[PDB]
C-alpha cells in the first residue's frame, strides 16, 4: 500500500528503459500520457502497454474493467482478484512494482525553498512535528530536512519550540545523512525516519509527525495562487501529490462486495465504503454519506433499472428534499442513468413509493422537476423533492466556465435552506465519484465561503481527501480539480463586485 509504481514524470521510452535495464519479468510501473494513463508491463522479456482512460467518471482499464483509483486497479490485479488477460487470451500478470524515486509528488518535498523561508513558514503555521525536505542551497545537489519540534503551535516567543535542519547527502543517486544507511530515494529515507525518529545527543526526538500544510490559503488571495498553480504545472504536481495519498484510504467494502448485491453496482469494482454505506431500513444500495468535517450529502450512482426502487426509498428514509444529477441518461452512447423520475404532470409508483411530477422549469443550464414523494397506503407521507438536473455538462473534461455550475449550486442552496431541518442532499452522476464528488466539493468549500466570507482559509487538497475517506474516488481527473479551483476563484470575484 504504497504507491511507488506510478511514476509522474516519465514518458514511455523511459519506461521501457527501466522495466528492461532495472526489471524483470513481471515488473510494471503506471504513468500520465492528455488525461489518460499507461500501465507498462514487462512480459517475455518487452514490455507492453495497456492504456488507461478517465474522461473524468472512472479509470478505465482497456481490456479490463472500470476503477474508482489507481491503486485499486493495480490491487485488484496484483492479488490475483482478475486476471488482465489480452486480447490474445495470454495472461498479463503484474508482480513486482518498480518503485519510482521521483519526490515532486510528496507532501513534504518544497525544492524551490531557503532555509530562511523554511524556518519562517515552521514558525509560522508548523507544530511539533511539522517537517518539510528542500533542496540544499550551500551544497547543489543535495538536500535539508527541515523539522520542528516543541509543546505548542505557531510563532511562540518562548523557547519552547525550535527548528532543526539535518543534511541530506546526495551521492551516486543515494541518500544519506552524513552517515549510516544509503537509502535508494528521498521517500525510502523519509520513511525509515518517520518510523525510526533521529535522537539528539541530548533526547531530542526528531519526530516526522507531519508534513508542513501548504496548501491553506485565504480566500482573498486565491487569485494569487491560481496563478503561482498556473506558472508540468502547478495544479498538475498538487493534484499528483493528492492522489499519491490515495492508497491511505482502500477501505473495508465487503457488503458491496457481497453476491446479493453484485447485480445492485452499475460497475463492478467502485462500492461504497462499509463505514459510510447508506443503510436502508434488501439493505444495499451504492450510495455513501458525505459529511464536512451543517449540510450532509448522498454520494450514489445512477440508478439502476432494479435499484430505482431502492433510491426511492433511501430518499424518503434519509429525508432527501433535493436532489442534483449532474449527467443526461445516454452519455458517448453510453447508458449512464436510468430515467427514475415521472414525465411532467405524471405520477409514477415505484415499489411503495409513489412519486408525482407537479411541474418542471427549463434553465439554460439545467432543468428543476418538482417531485411529490410519498408512501403507498399513508398519505401523511407526502413531501417536495427538488430535482435539479443539470444538462450542459461536457461529455468529456469539465465546463470551460463555472459561472453556470456556481448558480446552480447556489439556487440548489437555497432551495435546501428553504426546507427546514431537510435530510442530506442527494448527489448523483454515473459512478457516483468524478461529477459528483467535484459539485460537492465546490458546494461544501463555497458555504464555507458564504458563511464565513472572504476572511476564511480553504484547502482543497484537505477538502478532497477528507471527502475521499467517506466514498472512494471522489473528484477523478486533474481538470475537475483544477475546474474546483477556477470556481471558488469565480465565486470569490462574483462576491467581491
Ligand atoms: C510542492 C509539492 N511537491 C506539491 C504540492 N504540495 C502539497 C501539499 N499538501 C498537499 C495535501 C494537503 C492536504 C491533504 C492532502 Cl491528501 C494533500 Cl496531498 C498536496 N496535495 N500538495 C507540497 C509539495
Amino acid at each position: 500500500t504504497s504507491r511507488r509504481w506510478f511514476h509522474p514524470n516519465i514518458t514511455g521510452v523511459e519506461a521501457e528503459n527501466l522495466l528492461l535495464t532495472r526489471g524483470v519479468d513481471g515488473s510494471f510501473l503506471a504513468r500520465p500520457s492528455p488525461g489518460d494513463f499507461t500501465l507498462s508491463v514487462r512480459r517475455n522479456g518487452a514490455v507492453t502497454h495497456i492504456k488507461i482512460q478517465n474522461t473524468g467518471d472512472y479509470y478505465d482499464l482497456y481490456g479490463g474493467e472500470k476503477f474508482a483509483t489507481l491503486a485499486k486497479l493495480v490491487q485488484y490485479y496484483m492479488e490475483h482478484h482478475g486476471q488482465l488477460k489480452e486480447k490474445n487470451g495470454d495472461v498479463i500478470e503484474l508482480k513486482y512494482p518498480l518503485n519510482c524515486a521521483d519526490p515532486t509528488s510528496e507532501r513534504w518535498f518544497h525544492g524551490h525553498l531557503s532555509g530562511k523561508e523554511a524556518e519562517k513558514l515552521l514558525t509560522e503555521k508548523g507544530k511539533h512535528g511539522s517537517f518539510l525536505v528542500r533542496e540544499s542551497q550551500s551544497h547543489p545537489g543535495d538536500f535539508v530536512l527541515s523539522v520542528r519540534t516543541g509543546d505548542d503551535k505557531g510563532e511562540s516567543n518562548d523557547g519552547k519550540s525550535k527548528v532543526t535542519h539535518v543534511m541530506i547527502r546526495c551521492q551516486e543517486l543515494k541518500y544519506d545523512v552524513g552517515g549510516g544507511e544509503r537509502f535508494d530515494s528521498l521517500t525510502d529515507l523519509v520513511e525509515h525516519y518517520k518510523k525510526n525518529p533521529m535522537v539528539e545527543t541530548l533526547g531530542t526526538v526528531l519526530q516526522l509527525k507531519q508534513p508542513l500544510n501548504t496548501t491553506r490559503i485565504n480566500a482573498a488571495e486565491i487569485e494569487s495562487r491560481v496563478r503561482e498553480l498556473s506558472k508540468k504545472q502547478g495544479f498538475w504536481e498538487e493534484f499528483e501529490t493528492l492522489q499519491q495519498q490515495e492508497c491511505k484510504l482502500l477501505y473495508s467494502r465487503k457488503e458491496g462486495q457481497r453476491q446479493e448485491n453484485k447485480n445492485k453496482n452499475r460497475y463492478k469494482n467502485i462500492l461504497p465504503f462499509d463505514h459510510t454505506r447508506v443503510v436502508l431500513h434488501s439493505d444495499y444500495i451504492n450510495a455513501n454519506i458525505i459529511m464536512p468535517e451543517k449540510k450532509s450529502y448522498i454520494a450514489t450512482q445512477g440508478c439502476l433499472q432494479n435499484t430505482v426502487n431502492d433510491f426511492w426509498r433511501m430518499v424518503f428514509q434519509e429525508n432527501s428534499r433535493v436532489i442534483v444529477m449532474t449527467t443526461k441518461e445516454v452519455e458517448r452512447g453510453k447508458s449512464k442513468c436510468v430515467k427514475y423520475w415521472p414525465d411532467e404532470y405524471a405520477l409514477k409508483e415505484y415499489g411503495v413509493m409513489r412519486v408525482r411530477n407537479v411541474k418542471e422549469s427549463a434553465a439554460h443550464d439545467y432543468t428543476l422537476r418538482e417531485l411529490k414523494l410519498s408512501k403507498v397506503g399513508q398519505g401523511n407521507t407526502e413531501r417536495t423533492v427538488w430535482q435539479y438536473h443539470f444538462r450542459t455538462w461536457p461529455d468529456h473534461g469539465v465546463p470551460s466556465d463555472p459561472g453556470g455550475v456556481l448558480d446552480f449550486l447556489e439556487e440548489v442552496h437555497h432551495k435546501q435552506e428553504s426546507i427546514m431541518d431537510a435530510g442530506p442532499v442527494v448527489v448523483h452522476c454515473s459512478a457516483g465519484i468524478g461529477r459528483t464528488g467535484t459539485f460537492i466539493v465546490i458546494d461544501i468549500l463555497i458555504d464555507i465561503i458564504r458563511e464565513k466570507g472572504v476572511d476564511c482559509d480553504i484547502d482543497v487538497p484537505k477538502t478532497i481527501q477528507m471527502v475521499r475517506s467517506q466514498r472512494s474516488g471522489m473528484v477523478q481527473t486533474e481538470a475537475q480539480y483544477r475546474f474546483i479551483y477556477m470556481a471558488v476563484q469565480h465565486y470569490i470575484e462574483t462576491l467581491q463586485r
